[PDB]
């Protein structure tokens, strides 16, 4: 079974004004599943409305109150996890295990979030005449425009949407028309577990045009993308010209640096596992393998196992582990990436090839014998593709990590405190994890520099992009 | 005795590559005082490189070592004091006394400052998996751009300058053309102090062409900009669309909350006070007076008496309580408000006009039945120019009060808890005053909200925009 | 039913070796209800080893799996309310209604501390020398002794629990032999959720014989203790002798200033309100009720027909609003006050006496014309007692509200800013509260100073008592 | 030259009132060099009353002021340090070098401190029900009683006196009769800085009976010492028993694991140095030297080099690096302690005797293969011996140093990311130092565990001993 999608507007689930729809391939089989509602300016206009409503009640809600009704809606999360993973998977294309890993973590990610809400803390300040109480109080910022990508179509939804909640902002999203089902699933939870009528909406439709009405909007006070570099850059530019705040997860290029005194077995395990996860679909997926050239033969072999391994295949089907890739655009990324591979000199070791005639199945491939030129090594490829490249010196894979203008996550593998210490003092990412895949639990920031955007999605960091501080000094 | 200004770029006074200069102007008299060097790109070309390099050496100065540094520079700023305020007097306008206040101060700022560099900390969370270690870390953003206005030309500069240093960033101010000796001299201290080449640089010229080529250069990590709202969201968008950091602190039109319990005397004596200093020339000047109908007349008459006790000169006079205006563009500016006024049908109770043909001298004016369509109701007068309305209730004042899009500063009178509370939660601003006049110590945090920017310059607060956010996780 | 109540050692619920046992009263009746297992050394001895056991494992425990068995806990405490609550009024006296009050407190008590188990913090200092990380890490303290009193039977447990169980202690406690079933049922509670063998542990027994054996012994590392003054400070002198780490909530005298401004029917719904509950028997019970002197009549006449409202009775009856006196000295410690008032010249203005021959009951007293030298203005009663004092001074009645050494909670009434801020700073109290009663929520700190003890039990500070902080200094 | 040394009491310099004084003894000589008054109870009364107005003066200080007042004190520390540390050599022993480098350090303690006491911030929680404000205030606890030992005459006080200071506290010291002028010389600063009259007060004679009147006086809220485990444990029960807040700094028996991976020679310069700095009179000392069998025989003769190299002589001579011990209980307990080493069957591989027989040397001594009955091994020796063993597993290391009671400082050396990690959450201790010796910067927690005490000295951590936190919640 998989479901046709409505917006979400003033607490009802309804079509469009115009009756549009837009139409649902599953990527397993290019075959049409289901349609979703495609919004025009007079849904926006009404979501626009209710926002505002929306703000102004949640504002007023004690954060104990937001608190227990966030982890309600994290109770329902969890108890419909099979059927939201089922529609993520065949919308997404991800392995139904992967799809429930995703829709559990996001009832982790909720109550979390929900308890933060209640440690939004203001500040007394010693103050300068003692006749005067000068404080510092945190208030939400106000209604969110948010707009979200396919690749985790919950979890890119849920830090954003328990982040506006918990410090009291309404928040409007647009999720993807690519796959709409799982994350309006995750909405149907918060309206199912009491969040009152506006304070929630759900959009889809034409991109450009949403993000062009919605971010000049004299309701919407705050901005959060997660998408590609060139898109967020268009985004943030226009979110400057309207004065809007703003926050941004765009690219990632993560380096993998694979030290001299390395567990080399672990590395393997580790990042090879963490690769080829959502079929390396991930803003944080290792990308360039930057490997000491004492263990580079024995790593590049051991990698190019762990991609054979893998089982592909239609993502309901028991046993498999890497499923399509998510549309039709990153099955042509993918063949660009390796045709460039193999002009530039580079050796393909696994991989390489579509898989079948119908749906997006790519080989799971690693490329050694890498130059600096080749796009692989200059562009985020978010497929499932590896690019080893050795080195001698650990000063020069610290160099080539921080080269491109992204960084968002890090990778390493070394024994040594002062290799550890250096490595943390020295590379330009936002994240960085050390002798074990990547874990973001949402205690964690997790946020770029660079052309990788700006502002945490985790931590309590991540309450201040939807929050105002206001200074107040009063003589008595 | 008025000092011509040069370029510092790598530790050296220099003038432009090309020897242009610009005039610079005592608005006090329209005459020529001295001329400050023009920079091109091939100046700016320098900066930068400057400005790398100076980051990489900075970056590494223990902060303890680069606090002793900014006490020192702290203890110079304070010693010239009044040669400092001197320059600043006339080429800016104001009075000597507020210009010694201003320059007192930013010493004041700088201790502040490289004492919280010392506590710029990071955080250990507890781990998921007890094998590894979850750190998060900070450290300095990168070079810095910083783009500052004529009104207070030392202490716009600064906030800026001390939040960057303090934390380990490099910074490249461009200071206004039409106020550039004071904001110069305050380099100096630095440079005497021992900054290193390259870690500070300034440069003046043409504001567009210098904004223009620094916001989208690769050396720049992070922009910082305070002036108009207009401005500031050309820049923003501009900063936006090449993905670099920004912070933003634009207009405010300051309601006045005078409730009905207000110690009236006590109001007109803060806020008109307030309203007058730098002649209004300030982002926080109390505009929109909002008066209880029962005490609407007698706060006026007393506002007016306080308005035609100011004495009217060169700030040269220590006697002078209200100097020029700035530059000849805001006497055009002031000729407009009132004229509007005017037509619109409110009462100019007191002065309304230019004093002289020579200089920008234009006399402390009182509006009252200001209708909520009037300019000075809308737009920000920035200028020596208060408007009061009446209201009845509370909640219309604070109705008011957030109508417009602006949101940097209010200030109310009032005696009851109530009210304060009230206040406090309601009325959309980044920092409230009560009972007293602004007191914005560099403890406390100093932004605003909506159309008025974004980002701190006070408190722990300020120096989050200099900041990036590491999370670090090590599976031993 | 009643059910008699064993100790808890190493996950087991077990007799005393002796077999001796201790006899549980209905305070309603003076009848036999039960009994409850009277520990000797030997169980000491097996109860510390365990604890030690508990300790180990419970360390090794990640603070988000604690975390969710906590919760599980908390959800166990609150499905089992009504079956808790009606043993707890047996042995208690309190009314059924208020015993469900405190049960659901726990839960949400319990809850709290869980999610601030996650939130212990270390942090990491800018280093002097950049060669070395600075960090400050926190560690729980290890196995902890508590003491727990008889007047709110679970909540006086669940604070002390809550925290140690957070912070990766283990927990072993007396709890009040008089009330022993309830404080057991949620030790069950913990146990059912699935706290480890050893990490939790209960005893019962001769007070002094406990308290002497345990805080020597070098199993335990951290004290907590709840009760008298007197016996509070022979157990910190035990403490401080063999270097343990203690924490103490003592006596306290509650002032209440109602001030010349206040809403004088607010005062009395709140203050007296207040007053009644649990009998008066609450360590920040409002006792000296300090009455501006334009509205002493007024609030004294108001005062006496709350009290005059209450139904007295049997506290499982429906109706009941104010049931027995926890125990036959408490009916005493009434009397002897009440003789006392009157010798000294006050005026009874209702209640003063016993009601029936069976059971602690004694009537909702008011006493007035107090002089300072009473007893009810100097020891603190613990009984359905208020007493009424007038003044005409702001600045005496915050004299009056300082001058015992208790200090604990402090109450105030009054409308002025000016009020607020004054008694903010004046009045030595842990905790004050204005226009409403008291709402010890557990994200509250809530301790003393002075005699009435050190250490808080809300709050994020109520962790600090049961950790350790740690510098660690790491060269590369 | 050295100075006879008088109490300071309410801003005066003076004599006991009986004109009572005890002598002071130069311990490289054991000649007379001066004296110092001897208090009695009449004298202490004094101080008390003047410490209560002086807390009450104080405490309206602005906070702000307050740090510029104890900057102005650092400054002449900084100035006097030369002269400082001639008075301190003289009467304690240890070399001038080390002094002046006591001194120095304790103006950088006094100015961070300063600034600490602009940061005791108060919170603002989101409240229940938001017409409340629910604040958490923070207060100066009172006046303080702090009692200190003569091994770091200044530095002992200046913790303590700068945080009673920081916070608003008054401050009374009884420091060492013994090495009383250098203590005075630190006061001294502060009166000529500007600290008030009452606020600050320094005793000296006869331990017991000044500890024994203060600690129970009413006055006297809060108390401090540092020195030996069985002294602190008789205080902190006189403390227990009249209910007031204690902090005890008391003996360490710091061990050193010298891991496999090991840099030997950096074990014994930073180890070995930290051992010999004040001949081991320090809290800190390493004492207990864990050695990898690998290394064992080459770290001990390295040690044995490095403790043959020092220059034993009068502190006052330049060249001098092992001054005299500070007083005849200190040679009588090295004697012992060596004594029982060849008793029990450890071998002396250098020193091991007295020098001369005039004044108070003791040889630089290492003692080897000390079995684990030693008590070396289990005393804190507080003199010049370090103590080998050997180990195989890190893990018995590790089970080693935490055998004692005691657990105050740590050290290791050690190059794997698992050791240090280990050794972090497994050691109990307050403070690790890792491949380097001890550097307890101001900023840096510095306190106990089990015997060794509680309470910290650096951080912010430091202020909180002397701080009241007060939650305040007012209904609007
Ligand atoms: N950071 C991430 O997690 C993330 C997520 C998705 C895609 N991407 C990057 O971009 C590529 C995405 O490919 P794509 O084929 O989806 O192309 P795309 O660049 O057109 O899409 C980028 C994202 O932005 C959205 N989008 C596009 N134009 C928009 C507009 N004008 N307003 C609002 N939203 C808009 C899309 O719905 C999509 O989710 C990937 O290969 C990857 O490198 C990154
Ligand atoms: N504290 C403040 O926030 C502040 C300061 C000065 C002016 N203003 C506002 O601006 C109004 C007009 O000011 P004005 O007469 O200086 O005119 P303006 O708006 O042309 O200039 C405002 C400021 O921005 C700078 N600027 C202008 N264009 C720029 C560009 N392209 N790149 C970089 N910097 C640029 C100027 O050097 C000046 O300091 C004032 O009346 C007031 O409302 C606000
Ligand atoms: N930094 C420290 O923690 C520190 C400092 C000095 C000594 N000690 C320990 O103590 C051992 C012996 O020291 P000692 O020879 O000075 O003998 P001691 O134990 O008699 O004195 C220790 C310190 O406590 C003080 N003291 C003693 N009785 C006191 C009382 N009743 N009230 C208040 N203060 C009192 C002394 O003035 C002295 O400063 C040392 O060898 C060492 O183990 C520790």
């Amino acid at each position: 079974t998989y479901t046709d999608t409505q917006l979400l507007i003033d607490g009802e689930w309804v079509d469009a004004a115009s009756g549009k729809t837009i139409d649902v391939v599953n990527p397993a089989t290019g075959k049409p599943i289901g349609r979703v509602a495609h919004a025009g300016i007079a849904d926006l206009d009404r979501a626009l409305a209710a926002a505002q409503s929306g703000f102004e009640a949640w504002r007023k809600v004690p954060a104990h109150e937001r608190a227990a009704t966030m982890r309600k809606a994290a109770a329902l999360v969890r108890e419909r996890a099979d059927a939201i993973a089922q529609l993520m998977t065949q919308e997404q294309g991800k392995p139904l295990t992967e799809a429930r890993v995703e829709v559990l973590s996001a009832a982790d990610i909720i109550e979390w979030f929900a308890d933060e809400g209640r440690r939004v803390y203001g500040r007394i300040v010693p103050p300068r005449n003692l006749g005067a109480q000068q404080t510092v109080v945190k208030e939400p910022v106000g209604p969110v425009a948010a707009f979200t990508p396919w690749n985790f179509p919950v979890n890119q939804v849920v830090r954003k949407l328990s982040a506006a909640l918990a410090t009291g902002c309404s928040f409007l999203v647009k999720a993807p028309e690519e796959t709409p089902a799982s994350p309006a699933a995750l909405l149907r939870a918060f309206v199912d577990a009491g969040v009152p009528a506006g304070v929630i909406g759900l959009v889809y439709g034409d991109p450009a045009e949403i993000s062009s009405y919605l971010i000049p909007h004299p309701v919407i006070r705050k901005v959060t993308f997660t998408g590609s570099t060139p898109v967020g850059k268009q985004l943030a530019s226009l979110a400057g010209l309207h004065m809007k705040r703003a926050t941004m997860e765009l690219g990632g290029h993560a380096p993998v640096i694979v030290a001299e005194d390395a567990d080399v077995a672990l590395a393997v395990k580790a990042a090879g596992g963490a690769k080829f996860r959502n079929a390396g679909q991930v803003c944080i997926s290792p990308t360039r393998f930057l490997v000491h050239n004492s263990i580079r033969d024995e790593f590049t072999r051991a990698l190019v196992k762990h991609a054979e391994g893998l089982k592909v295949g239609n993502g309901l089907e028991e046993g498999t582990t890497l499923g399509a890739l998510a549309n039709p655009r990153r099955l042509t990324a993918m063949a660009s990436v390796i045709d460039n591979a193999r002009k530039v000199g580079a050796s393909i070791e696994t991989g390489g090839e579509r898989i079948g005639s119908e749906g997006n199945f790519f080989a799971p491939t690693v490329i050694a014998n890498v130059p600096l030129d080749a796009d692989v090594f200059n562009n985020e490829p978010f497929g499932p593709v590896a690019a080893i490249r050795g080195f001698d010196k650990l000063e020069e894979a610290i160099a080539e990590a921080n080269r491109l203008p992204f960084g968002l996550a890090g990778y390493a593998f070394t024994r040594s405190f002062a290799n550890v210490h250096l490595l943390t003092q020295r590379l330009e990412v936002g994240m960085l994890w050390i002798n074990q895949p990547a874990t973001p639990w949402p205690e964690m920031p997790f946020g770029g520099v660079k052309d990788s955007g700006y502002g945490s999605e985790g931590g309590p960091e991540a309450l201040e992009p939807y929050l105002v501080t206001k200074s107040v000094t009063v003589m008595a």
